[PDB]
């Protein structure tokens, strides 16, 4: 039995790490990552500057998953950066970096400061296609003249294998555009399937008030409700891009939806809302979850099975 | 107390109405749902010529509410007109008409042929710019230079007050530049948010298999997958095209979800996947579990609320 993953010159134990965004932004947040059984780990996605995000309350917990309005609260690429090079134990695991200029520019310079690190440590870039919850801000990713820009301009700046976390396509259009893209840059090894479904409203009917303060009470939602979209754009990801890995990230609460998302196409699986919900103590079980799974099923790998999802 | 609805010129007993594919096909799909309290209904997304839709399995009953495929499986424009302008009894409610082209030019054949009986009976047009289970067809809503030649178009065949079905938007710059499109169309007095969430995919753990035959698995989910999503672009539509109605439709089980949708803003409340779980009676206990929430508050009226939602 295997739920190891050999993937861009790295051995992971297993598929698992943090979404972006959910234990990640401090030093301690990192520390707690690395020192759990996820199989590698991912920097809060990150702006030249610091950013102290929108005002709150910017995160609500849902009984089918979460709302928030973060805005990016970050300690500045520098911080980061000095994780990456002097802090991160690399003999545990693995670590990406997400990274999320508001403009072409801003993402241009900070990714150009990790080419020496990435050499030297082996750190890997994930460059973030799909912020929803900046103010006057649109998310890259449904622009897709705007993200060939950037991919275009990180290419060059960056010079180095690296992925892209994306928005959720709700139409077949969409993935042949996004894969049409995807597939003129050779540097992009890697697809990460999916963001959160942006723009959500919940409201609570008792006070008949929204749960979140930024922008009228509009967030990203994980959890449950995102299962569905992410298996989606992980498969037709899969299929479209071949030259590529895709990682599975949405809606995964245990080893059948880690399962679901490995079937569909995933290399790597995100866990977001969830280890938001558990801590980080939910790796440990998952990967037993996961194994499971693989035992009664009589697969001995990952490989096996993965992106071997049957159609009819 | 009262549920009643005045808008379009017309008086409704109460918002809710079943979402465009769901009960509304055959003739005896239509008289149930005359016969239902329902304060509207609305006829199956049609074609010019007959379709019988994708092959089976093509929709699925989920735990949190539907994936379906159906491929506008419909008796053809010809049937529908007929039955507003000869069967539907207009002393029970008012009847609207889902038009579905799949081209512009099947679209404005369609729409002159409504004229008259729109004008000897007052059926109502829902132009459908969300059909996402048509293999080689996008979702029109998603292109902005598309839907403006459709609204052009039928503006100027139709040349009467008539809805869109717009596709749900995850993005705020789609907000804006969708109310932009849909604000040059005084005709254009209503927006039904929203469709199906695009191109999901269930996949069986048990078997490793999909759960529909058509797109490799890809369908449209309803249910409560989509109610966050729904209210938001309500609330959004509501917002940015003051001039025109919202016609709500998502996630809606019961008067809580139905109260929500209002109080984001919308005029009427559409029912798809829990109508077709529980068939026509859900309006009966829908109608009631509202008033009970209502007589909770000390509401009379829906516009004691709609639109009221409260900010922080
Ligand atoms: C609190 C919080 C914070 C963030 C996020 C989410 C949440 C809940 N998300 C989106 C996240 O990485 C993921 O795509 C979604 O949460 C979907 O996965 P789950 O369904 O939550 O497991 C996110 N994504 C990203 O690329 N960079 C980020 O900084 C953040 N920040
Ligand atoms: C079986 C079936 C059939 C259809 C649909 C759905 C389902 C479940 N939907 C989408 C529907 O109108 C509605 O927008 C969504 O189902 C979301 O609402 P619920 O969460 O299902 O109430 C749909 N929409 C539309 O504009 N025309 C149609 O013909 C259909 N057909
Ligand atoms: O930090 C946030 O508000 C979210 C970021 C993301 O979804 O990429
Ligand atoms: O008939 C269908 O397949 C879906 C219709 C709707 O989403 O427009």
């Amino acid at each position: 039995m295997s739920l190891k993953v050999n993937i861009l010159g790295h051995e992971f134990s297993n598929p698992f790490m943090n979404a972006a965004g959910v234990l990640c932004t401090t030093e301690e947040d990192l520390r707690r990552m690395t020192e759990s059984e996820s199989g590698s780990l991912i920097g809060k996605s990150c702006t030249l500057a610091p950013r102290t995000g929108n005002p709150e309350p910017r995160y609500f917990g849902l009984p089918l998953g979460s709302i928030n309005s973060m805005g990016l609260p970050n300690l500045g690429v520098d911080f980061y950066l000095s994780y990456a090079a002097q802090t991160h134990d690399y003999s545990r695991k693995p670590l990406f970096l997400s990274m999320s200029g508001l403009s072409v520019e801003e993402s241009v310079e900070m990714v150009k400061k990790l080419v020496p690190i990435t050499k030297e440590k082996g750190t890997i870039l994930e460059l973030n296609l799909s912020a929803p919850n900046v103010p006057g801000k649109p998310q890259v990713g449904y622009d897709f003249d705007t993200t060939r820009t950037y991919l275009q301009k990180v290419s060059e700046a960056y010079g180095l294998p690296f992925g892209v976390k994306m928005p959720p396509y709700f139409d077949i259009a969409h993935f042949d555009m996004a894969a049409a893209v995807l597939n003129d840059f050779p540097l992009v090894k890697f697809i990460t399937c999916v963001n959160s479904i942006g723009n959500g409203l919940v409201i609570d009917p008792a006070n008949e008030t929204v749960v979140i303060k930024p922008k009228q009470g509009f967030g990203g939602l994980g959890g449950k409700y995102v299962l569905p979209t992410a298996l989606a754009n992980v498969n037709a990801f899969f299929r479209r891009c071949p030259d590529k890995l895709v990682f599975g990230c949405g809606g995964v609460y245990s080893g059948e939806e880690a399962f679901l998302h490995i079937l569909a196409g995933a290399s790597m699986v995100q866990v977001g809302t969830a280890l938001h919900d558990e801590g980080p103590i939910i790796f440990a079980r998952l990967n037993k979850e996961l194994q499971e799974i693989m035992t009664n099923k009589g697969y001995k790998t990952l490989d096996e099975f993965r992106g071997r999802v049957k159609t009819m």
